[PDB]
């Protein structure tokens, strides 16, 4: 017996039988792909281990209200579009603020939006789109808002039908999703169908608000924390953090400062961030700004960090 040789032989057959990623060692550092979707969060992009959401996969983003799920998803779309991709937003919440979306860099005008009459119609419309192979990314707002038709329409006290709907739906949309090469983000709100999504998801993000961006003493935004509780394309359980200002989305410069520091590219003498010899400022915010204005800097930092990792 040769354990490691026997185990590898095992794994190999396991992945063959159920797909790559069926099993993997946690420390394992996986081989990156040909063009993921920058989550808009450098840290998260890293936690996902492939620099962003995997295309042609089902992505669930759950968490409480105000935790930043929609924000993240928007950025996802933006990038998808920045890459000349076509986007679709299946809205069953009617909560979208396109003005903010634009600010996150979404081309709202070219963005397709549907506002279904029932959970069925929703997913159906979603299926039909996906399988046109024109969409790079699609978003479904509120797994919960996918209420069956029988219930929306007047129906008696019943079933366990919302889950079945969601289940069957995913069943076919996945095949398509894969052939299409389109990523499907399902925003799930922690306040029914998530039962299925748990198993169909390739990636599952547990998003929640941790801090109240205050800087010194005033409301700015909030610090989010995402845990990749499920990851079928890279070791799971990675966590990342980042800032979302009010009105502004995920602070790229905020991620850059933070990750740049923990990775020694930007030195932080107490109270004063410094990089490569140039002074960046006292207090994250001053640094953030500096990086915001001096777009050349940060870009360097964005490169440097990118390299050392993935
Ligand atoms: N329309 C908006 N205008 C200004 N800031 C917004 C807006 N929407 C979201 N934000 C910012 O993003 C934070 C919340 O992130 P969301 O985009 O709401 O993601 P989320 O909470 O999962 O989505 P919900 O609550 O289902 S909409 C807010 O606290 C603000 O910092
Ligand atoms: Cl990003």
């Amino acid at each position: 017996p040769d354990r490691e040789k026997a185990l590898e032989l095992a794994m190999a057959q396991i992945d063959k039988n159920f797909g790559k990623g069926s099993v993997m060692r946690l420390g394992e550092e996986v081989r990156q792909p040909i063009s993921v979707i920058p989550t808009g969060s450098i840290s998260l992009d890293v936690a996902l281990g492939i620099g962003g959401l995997p295309r042609g996969r089902v992505i669930e983003i759950y968490g409480p209200e105000s935790s930043g799920k929609t924000t993240v998803a928007l950025h996802a779309v933006a990038n998808a579009q920045a890459a000349g991709g076509i986007a679709a937003f299946i809205d069953a919440e009617h909560a979208l603020d396109p003005e903010y979306a634009k600010k996150l860099g979404v081309d709202t005008d070219s963005l397709l939006v549907s506002q279904p009459d029932t959970g069925e119609q929703a997913l159906e419309i979603a299926d039909m789109l996906v399988r046109s192979g024109a969409l790079d990314i699609i978003v479904i707002d509120s797994v919960a808002a996918l209420v069956p038709r029988a219930e929306i329409e007047g129906e008696m006290g019943h079933v366990g039908l919302q889950a079945r709907l969601m289940s069957q739906a995913l069943r076919k949309m996945t095949g398509a999703l894969n052939n299409s090469g389109t990523t499907a983000i399902f925003i799930n709100e922690l306040r029914t169908g998530g039962k299925a999504l748990k198993f169909y998801a390739s990636v599952r993000l547990d998003v929640r608000r941790i801090e109240t961006l205050k800087d010194g003493t005033d409301a700015v935004g909030n610090r989010t924390r995402v845990k990749v509780v499920k990851n079928k394309v890279s070791p799971p359980f990675k966590q990342a953090e980042f800032d979302i200002l009010y009105g502004q989305g995920i602070s790229r410069e905020g991620s850059l400062i933070d990750m740049g520091v923990e990775h020694g590219f930007i030195r932080k003498s107490g109270s004063w961030f410094t990089y490569e010899g140039e002074q960046l400022g006292q207090g994250k915010e001053n640094a953030r700004k500096f990086l915001l204005e001096n777009t050349d800097v940060a870009n360097e930092i964005e490169k440097k960090i990118k390299e050392k990792l993935g």
